[PDB]
């Protein structure tokens, strides 16, 4: 907790991040559509401020 | 038979005097956080003596 490095054990791991994960994740294909709506829909709809 | 019949009495006195030198020598190691982070060593040493 307080002042590691001479105290314990880390690990690090470097990474990405995507601004839009979060807001397709929500989404099912569902091969068919309807009446020209050729477009999908998420269950919550996040904004880029979202990593 | 032979039948004895002893009975004693013995007075002691018995005088001692010590003398004993101690040292002693520590290293303590701290970390927290108050208002921030923080860390200390203290290093001490003690020298007794008695009789």
């Amino acid at each position: 907790e307080h002042a590691s490095t001479d105290q314990g054990k880390t690990v690090s791991r470097a990474t990405t991040n995507s601004k839009t994960e979060s807001n397709t994740a929500g989404v099912s294909v569902n091969v068919g559509y309807q009446n020209g709506f050729t477009a999908n829909v998420t269950t919550n709809y996040s904004h880029t401020t979202d990593n």
